[PDB]
């Protein structure tokens, strides 16, 4: 359900996690 891990999931997408 999270095709955009880089954004959705933080642990996976630290970029968006900030």
């Amino acid at each position: 359900v999270a095709r955009g891990w880089g954004r959705k999931c933080p642990l996976f997408g630290k970029n968006k996690s900030r």
